[PDB]
DNA sequence: TCAA
């Protein structure tokens, strides 16, 4: 039978690219020692360690690195009769996938999850770890993405009488598509219905009736908002099915403890069959959003794992000090260091090296070490660069961190490794995240950025730059400031004469290697980056890594669409002041909803005491005061300085462990704040008002030649 | 210069 959906990653492989520098063959006379071999190789990648020799991808009982993965292949190495019983598990990551009715027909799924997938629907899957430290994924069934177009527009544009007339006419719009992408649509992967709301532009809009439309899929919503009636003005369709799962459960987070329970009809979340297993989990179930609570009270972090890992590149070209370029063949990684840490004790748990070629650490550094208290390295020796990047890609996916860190990481090193992989060795990445397929492995740059499924990826550089002003930023120089630790070092133009000397002299590369590793770890630990980014994802409603990647609007965004659904609003889619922007937003009740450019807007209020008016930008504007109608911004913003303050109230009282959370809490709360007034002025951007950032600068400058 |  095997698994019901293909794991694409290597579980086998039995021909390669060998590619490897001619320097490390001994017994060759100096004339065949330069340069890198490079050919195909039939032989099953191989490993040495220790003096022992294994298969880079056979799973069993005597292997060189660590696992935390049950499946293998379509193999479950689990002990028999393991079932763990789960009631609480921590989410650190949402998924967001595709599945059909029909691809899941050979797994035993309860038909209340096959109807939410009959024939296509959005699955919403939790990414997660026990008290345990079983990896979990709940998939949740029956989200459904919407948005609204107005009722009248749509009846005059489509001449629609009811809401299964504009079910057909978006079916026929994807019937009729380019290609026929969307072959096989149908009034069934459709619903609507009609309700009443406000645009939340301008103090005059009255309520009017709108379609709210739901789809089983963001690819159709995509394709709906982009090419179906561009004359209508659509609302809320760039809305992703993650924040409708958060935002339409009260209290949900996507950071967070939560408990499985009984849902509305005493329904109960069932567990899948591992041959079902989507994921590189230990226990995965199917369930709908009323099987899940929020556990209240847990708020320690369970055993997540951090991988702290750096490469190390030579050149291999006619000028071995020019700078490594991955699409050359011959410009090879030689070393990985690869650090695991446990991120709840933060205890470093295992050292590993991967080396091309032979390499014996000095016994200066083991004993080093070994007085440290840390864990002795395993070094891990390669015959070529495809035999250590597939051991490496394989130790990812098979150990699975969390959490990923090191300096320079996300500009250098997985753009490096990831170019190798694709480029040169032709290698599948869609399956070495938490997915076992079709999942997203990416990066692209801007500096770069990267996705990974289920996999929180931290560059240090990144939060050391935010953090600390410095005349240099390379490590050496951040070590020496931040943690009095003045490091030696290897610079890239000594690597050339090291390798090629022996294994003693690849020894010291890796010596060097590891104890970079060793420095960006003691950055993390100090700095506890994970703390802030997770604090700020569960105030703005966003998963972790869309907190790293995205920019500022998204936060601000997600929290004006809680509170603008809460008030009937739908968002049409595209001395010294503390805190002077968030002040006059608050003390002038700025809004979208509370500006009018129009006079006649007003005419029913008295001026001064019911609106402010106020030329910006030669216009002369209306903003109504708050007993008239409130301010979605200004709500926001109160209520954020209102809970920074309980927070910061309590500090004192905490003990030392919890008043690190609550450091880290009130920090997300500024940061957030802080971004309101940028929001308001991106041109181009979600939901601008030039309007509302013009008027604060206005107010602003007024207030300083007032004082 | 800075990224190996
Ligand atoms: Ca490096
Ligand atoms: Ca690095």
């Amino acid at each position: 039978t095997g698994p019901t959906q293909r794991h694409t990653y290597y579980s086998e492989c039995d021909e390669f690219r060998f590619i490897a520098p001619r320097v490390l063959d001994e017994d060759a006379p100096p004339e065949k020692r330069a340069g890198v071999h490079d050919g195909h190789l039939k032989r099953a990648p191989k490993v040495y360690c220790g003096g022992d020799e294994r298969d880079v991808l056979r799973v069993g009982s005597g292997g060189f690195w660590p696992r935390r993965s049950r499946l293998w292949g379509g193999v479950d190495h689990a002990p028999a009769g393991f079932n763990p019983t789960v009631t609480v598990f921590h989410v650190y990551d949402i998924l967001e996938n595709v599945e059909h009715a029909y691809g899941m027909r050979a797994a035993q799924f309860h038909a209340r999850f096959m109807d939410a997938i009959t024939p296509t629907g959005t699955v919403i899957t939790l990414l997660g770890l026990t008290p345990e430290g079983h990896r979990v994924a709940v998939h949740v069934y029956g989200t459904r993405q919407y948005f609204y177009m107005n009722k009248e527009e749509v009846d005059r544009h489509l001449q629609c009488r009811a809401p299964r007339d504009l079910c057909e006419r978006m079916a026929a719009a994807l019937r009729e598509s380019p290609g026929a992408s969307f072959r096989g649509i149908s009034a069934d992967h459709f619903e609507a219905e009609v309700v009443e709301r406000t645009d939340v532009y301008y103090y005059e809009t009255r309520p009017a009736l709108f379609y709210r439309v739901y789809v089983r899929s963001g690819r159709v919503l995509s394709y709906l908002c982009d090419n179906f009636c561009p004359a209508i003005k659509k609302y809320e369709g760039g809305v992703d099915a993650t924040t409708r799962f958060i935002l339409d459960n009260p209290g949900f987070v996507t950071f967070g403890w939560y408990r499985l329970k009984p849902g509305r009809n005493n329904t109960l979340a069932q567990p899948r069959a591992p041959m079902a297993f989507g994921t590189s989990s230990d226990v995965e179930f199917n369930c709908t959003a009323d099987n899940l609570a929020i556990e209240g009270g847990m708020s320690d972090l369970p055993a997540y794992k951090l991988m702290c890992f750096d490469i190390e590149c030579k050149a291999g070209g006619e000028d071995e000090l020019a700078f490594p370029v991955a699409g050359h063949p011959e410009d090879l990684v030689i070393q990985i260091s690869c650090l695991l840490y446990d991120l709840s004790t933060t205890a470093l748990e295992h050292v590993l090296l991967f080396s091309l070629g032979s390499c014996d650490l000095p016994e200066s550094h083991l004993n080093e070490l070994a007085a440290r208290g840390l864990p002795t390295p395993v070094v891990l020796e390669f015959d070529s660069e495809f035999e250590m990047l597939l051991a490496f890609m394989t130790l990812v996916k098979q150990y699975g961190p969390e959490f990923v860190t090191g300096y320079n990481i996300i500009n250098f090193d997985w753009p490096f490794l990831l170019a190798k992989l694709t480029d040169i060795y032709k290698v599948p990445l869609d399956g070495y995240g938490r997915m076992n397929g079709r999942g997203v492995f990416r990066v692209w740059d801007i500096r770069s950025k990267i996705k990974v499924n289920g996999m929180v990826n931290i560059d240090m550089y990144g939060i050391i730059t935010d953090k600390i002003k410095l005349s240099s930023y390379k490590l050496n120089a951040v070590a020496e400031a931040v943690l009095k630790d003045k490091k030696k070092d290897l610079s890239y133009r000594d690597i050339p004469a090291y390798y090629a000397a022996g294994p003693a002299q690849r020894g010291v590369i890796g010596e060097y290697c590891i104890q970079d590793s060793l420095l960006v770890g003691q950055l993390f630990f100090k700095f506890l980056p994970h703390l802030e980014l997770s604090a700020v994802a569960r105030l703005a409603g966003i998963n972790i890594t869309r907190t790293i990647y995205d920019g500022q609007q998204i936060r601000v965004f997600t929290c004006l669409l809680r509170l603008a659904d809460q008030k009937g609003f739908i968002l049409p889619d595209t001395f010294d002041f503390a805190s002077l922007y968030p002040s006059i937003i608050q003390a002038h009740n700025l809004c979208f909803s509370t500006l009018s450019l129009r006079a006649d807007a007003v005419a029913h209020l008295e001026a001064g005491k019911d609106y402010l008016e106020i030329e910006v930008g030669g216009r002369r504007l209306f903003f109504v005061k708050a007993h008239v109608r409130e301010s979605l911004l200004s709500i926001l913003l109160r209520d954020w300085l209102a809970m920074r303050k309980q927070i910061r109230s309590r500090i004192p009282q905490s003990s030392p462990e919890e008043a690190v959370l609550l450091d880290k809490q009130q920090a997300a709360i500024k940061v957030v704040c802080n971004s309101v007034y940028g929001f308001t002025g991106v041109q181009h951007g979600l939901l601008p008002c030039l309007h509302v950032a013009a008027t604060v600068t206005t107010i602003g400058r007024e207030m300083l030649l007032a004082t």
